[PDB]
DNA sequence: CCAGATCGTGCGACACACCGGGCCAATTGGCCGATGCCGTCCCGCGAACCCCTCTACCGTGTTGAGCAGCAGCGGCCT
């Protein structure tokens, strides 16, 4: 429960985290057994949900990048120095 | 040289100048009054949405350089 509540900067409810974990485990097992990357339809029929829900669950789980990652070869610039204030 | 262009002059027409009359066309544009469809809101139920709780074979360990301060030790001094 604690890892479900204190593991992501953008918090997700417990049930959505459980769904994400289930989808990740199913995808890993399918990739291992089949030998190829499962398509969204294969997971959708395996997980008993629409492909839109599958892609939404995949999208929700991503980790934000950091603005301080250096991209200058000499070590002077940062990823956050090239973002325009829209 | 002398005859038409130019202009003087004259008569008329006359396109309006007036400033005043006496009615009218077109053309209203308001919403008058009457009729009708849409915005807002107040439920009504239901799908989902998030939070909390509990499961008892048992199970017991994660480079170089420069400058400055501190710890250990050799050796007086009492």
């Amino acid at each position: 429960r604690a890892m479900a509540d204190q593991a992501r900067t953008i918090r997700i409810p417990v049930h959505m985290v459980e769904v994400i974990n289930k989808l990740a485990r199913v995808q890993r097992q399918m990739l291992q057994d089949l030998g190829r990357e499962p398509t969204p339809e294969e997971l959708a029929k395996e997980l008993d949900m629409t492909p839109e829900k599958v892609i939404e669950v995949q999208k929700y789980g991503r980790e934000p990048i950091s603005l301080h990652t250096p991209l200058g070869e000499d070590g002077d610039s940062e990823f956050g120095d090239l973002i325009e204030d829209s």
